[PDB]
């Protein structure tokens, strides 16, 4: 037989390395989606929300547009040690899961309005982080995707596109 000893220090190594990655990535600018009518916005452990306006596809900068179609989603740490990340895996390969909550409860259903963020490699390996997908699968809960480059570095996460 053998052992599996450095398996488990790769898993705690692609996490770390993907925690101070994600971070980085956001930390020189935020990222939104334009989910039809509605956009989402998530920034660098602010908040998450999701509000009525426009984009810029050009840039993906938004437009000046009234504040009175804002809502709360999650509401993270500032700092990423009071925060806790999960490093997991899917039929496709490896992804980083990040659930954010403290938004406002959703009274049609008595849940919360958190979000889910799944943080994979992305296909350009040569372009800034951004949201891959946004669904809001639940009438509270909402599941986004987040692509990275410097992600597909690390041999766990070398899997998308499939």
């Amino acid at each position: 037989g053998a052992s599996n000893s450095e398996k488990t220090a790769l898993l705690t190594k692609t996490l770390n390395q993907g925690v101070k990655t994600i971070f980085d990535k956001l930390n020189e600018r935020c990222i939104f989606y334009q989910a039809g009518f509605w956009i989402y916005e998530y920034c660098p452990g602010i908040e998450f929300v999701q509000f009525h306006g426009r984009v810029n596809t050009k840039t993906g900068e938004i437009v000046n547009r009234d504040e009175s179609l804002v809502y709360r989603l999650g509401k993270p740490k500032a700092n990423v040690e009071e925060r806790e990340f999960e490093l997991l895996y899917d039929d496709v390969g490896y992804y980083i899961s990040e659930i954010i909550g403290s938004g406002d409860i959703c009274d049609v259903t008595g849940a919360e309005r958190m979000v889910e963020i799944q943080y994979v490699c992305g296909g350009s390996n040569s372009g800034p982080s951004t949201i891959q997908w946004v669904r809001e699968t639940k009438i509270c809960v909402y599941e986004a995707q987040v692509t990275i480059p410097e992600l597909c570095n690390l041999e766990l996460l070398a899997k998308n596109e499939d």
